[PDB]
């Protein structure tokens, strides 16, 4: 219909679709790539990943602030497709070497740029396309749902095709990407048609600063939210970032190990939907403060649930749990801010609580972990994380902010209205 007939919807609705392919392959492929293909150790991964964060810390913000000065100008988005496109050449020829010839520290730092095109770029493409939705009429609401397919599909084809010829996967990741990427730029949207002239008129913006900041640190709830996020995402994320290779110990063969993974991730998002569809009700019904906990608990159990694991089928069950925590954390982390936080603070919150304060820890924990793995084995270290994990989730229960602060209904009218 009008949301399926128009130029831009189709065009970008695709752009979404083919982002995930490349992301798809990229993410899982990565750990596995390193292993089977780059005989990578923990020290190396640990840093590889961790490092990545640094640029997920120092690259993305400047990159989102540039999104405004740019307004709805495609300039930067191209700077994305550009670097994405040499995905195959870059990876095969750059990391491989810097790494394989025996020179790790540089292959990481120096590789976490075409590599940045998938952390910031996400909120990137997720953003721009969003402003284009306000210009045409149909919400990124159905654009992400359309683009998410590519994620499902790719992953599957990833495992399969991967082991058969990883050299290949990149080819089709970066190929369909580029070709279609550029294909989708020649057809765009430039000027208004009743949708206001100035870029500062339709999407509007938000702001942050020292006082805002200086005020947040004054608050105690930041301290107690951060602990949560920081403690628990750091932990959990580090875990999931190298959890794969472990999953891959459990199979008849490496070739089939990999496969299952693609299946899972893929079969996952279909669980993602089912959940989130209820997420809001569930949450509201429940409560921010709770949403998170339940989320963190799960995670804990998904970790501790790995030091006591032996079967491959038993790992299947442990992954799944990933998708149980997604919705709830996103949703909760989101509605808990809005619920115990003055709206003028969101932007600052993310910036300070999730961009300068999350990403930071990972750079450290990751390495800690990597090391713990090499020097103590997967499951062994886990008791450390998962424990710490649950230990921090527990404290949050007994210490996060009131499920119903000193005026829940009044502000719960604030979220509704
Ligand atoms: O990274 C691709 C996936 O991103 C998440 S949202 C994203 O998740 C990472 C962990 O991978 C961090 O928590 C970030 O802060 C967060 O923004 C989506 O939900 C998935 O479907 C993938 O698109």
């Amino acid at each position: 219909m009008y949301y399926l007939k128009n130029t831009n919807f189709w065009m970008f609705g695709l752009f979404f679709f083919f982002y995930f392919f490349i992301m798809g392959a990229y993410f899982p492929f990565f750990p596995i790539w390193l292993h089977d293909i780059n005989h990578i150790s923990k020290s190396d991964t640990g840093i590889i990943f961790a490092a990545i964060s640094l640029f997920s810390l120092l690259f993305q913000p400047l990159f989102g602030l540039l999104s405004d000065k740019l307004g709805l100008r495609k300039y930067l988005l191209w700077i994305i497709t550009g670097m994405l496109v040499m995905f195959a050449p870059f990876f095969i020829f750059i990391f491989g070497p810097l790494l394989q010839y025996n020179i790790l520290v540089g292959s990481i730092v120096g590789g976490i740029y075409l590599g940045f095109c998938f952390n910031a770029g996400a909120p990137a493409v997720e953003a721009f396309i969003e402003k284009v939705s306000r210009r045409s009429n149909f919400e990124f609401g159905r654009a992400r749902m359309f683009g998410c397919v590519g994620w499902a599909l790719g992953a599957s084809i990833v495992g399969i095709m991967f082991t058969i010829n990883n050299q290949f996967v990149f080819w089709l990741g970066s190929g369909c990407a580029l070709i279609l990427a550029v294909l989708l730029f020649f057809a765009k949207t430039d000027a208004p048609s009743s949708a206001t002239v100035a870029n500062a008129v339709g999407a509007n913006h938000s702001a942050f600063s020292l006082k805002l900041a200086l005020e947040l640190f004054r608050q105690p709830k930041l301290w107690f939210l951060s602990l949560y996020v920081i403690g628990v995402s750091c932990t959990y994320d580090v875990f999931d970032q190298q959890f794969a290779n472990f999953f891959t110990s459990f199979f008849a063969t490496g070739e089939q190990g990999t496969r299952v993974f693609g299946y899972v991730t893929t079969m996952g998002e279909l669980l993602n939907a089912s959940i989130m569809f209820f997420a809001p009700l569930i949450i509201n019904r429940i409560g921010g403060k709770n949403a998170l906990l339940l989320a963190g608990t799960i995670m804990s159990v998904r970790i501790i649930g790995s030091s006591f694991a032996t079967s491959a089928l038993e790992v299947v069950i442990l992954k799944t749990l990933h998708m149980f925590e997604v919705p709830f954390l996103l949703v909760g982390c989101f509605k808990y801010i809005t619920s115990q936080f003055e709206v003028r603070f969101s932007a600052t919150i993310y910036l300070v609580c999730f961009c300068f304060f999350k990403q930071l820890a990972m750079i450290f924990m990751s390495v800690l972990a990597g090391n713990m793995y090499e020097s103590i084995g997967f499951q062994g270290a886990y008791l450390v994380l998962g424990l710490v994990a649950l230990g921090f989730t527990l404290i949050s229960v007994f210490t996060l902010s009131g499920p119903g602060p000193l005026s829940l209904l009044r502000r719960q009218v604030n979220e509704v209205a």
